[PDB]
């Protein structure tokens, strides 16, 4: 099959699916059950001319199983990048699909300080505040605003789109609230978000961790579900 007009993805079972953002962007989001219940987890899919990228894997290795042979379906290509933001379920919950494929978890040294804490493979632990990363045609690069979801969680940006896909530290404008902060910063929170709306004031779309994308705002309701 070619030349269709076609788009957003979606599994057998509807639990992961896509939806084309912009001309390389793409949002993908996944289900896994918790707490006797479902919990979305939003995402990001980049169509570079050199393989796939992840903004972040899905919430267990079986679950991504059928995420990345979404994606490796209509891009025609395949999946070797796998940005983590923190160490989580929701990021490396695939780790183990990641070191199957001759895929590579790309995250900073403290992601993977907590990783192997919960059980994990601990992803490449190689990153720092900033790092511009680039795969053969697209740029990226990530951030660290300061401490807000987790420990060791951090933003990404693309120096080209002005797409921030800040996660689960990103709250969308339709939450309430931030939820559960057992293992969170609410504290410095407030201050991890007016470094990421600071470090870019020309955003173009903003992509939450539970909810789906809309812009710069989201950054700005953060903080009045903090105060
Ligand atoms: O609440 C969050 O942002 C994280 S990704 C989470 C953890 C456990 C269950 C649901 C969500
Ligand atoms: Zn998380
Ligand atoms: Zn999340």
């Amino acid at each position: 099959s070619q030349k269709v007009e076609k788009t957003v993805i979606k599994n057998e079972t509807g639990t992961i699916s896509i939806s084309q953002l912009n001309k390389n962007v793409w949002v993908h989001t996944e289900l896994g059950s918790f707490n006797g219940e479902a919990v979305p987890s939003n995402g990001l899919v980049l169509n570079t001319s050199k393989g796939l990228v992840l903004v972040d894997s899905s919430w267990d290795d079986k679950l991504t199983k059928e995420l990345i042979e979404m994606v490796e379906k209509k891009f025609q290509k395949r999946v070797t990048d796998v940005i983590i933001t923190h160490a989580h379920a929701d990021r490396i919950g695939g780790i183990k699909t990641l070191k199957e494929r001759g895929i590579k978890a790309h995250s900073t040294a403290l992601t993977a300080e907590l990783a192997k804490k919960n059980g994990y493979e601990e992803p490449l632990g190689d990153l720092q505040t900033v790092t511009n990363l680039k795969f053969g045609n697209m740029k990226v690069e990530t951030f660290y605003p300061g401490k807000g979801h987790t420990e060791d969680n951090i933003v990404v940006w693309l120096p080209q789109y002005n797409i921030l896909v800040g996660g689960c530290l990103v709250k969308s404008t339709s939450a309430k609230d931030l939820g559960n902060v057992a293992d969170a910063y609410v504290n410095e929170w407030s201050t991890s978000i007016e470094n990421v709306l600071k470090r870019y004031r020309n955003i173009n779309a903003v992509v939450p961790g539970h909810g789906e994308v809309g812009d710069k705002g989201l950054l700005l309701h953060t903080l009045d579900l903090l105060k």
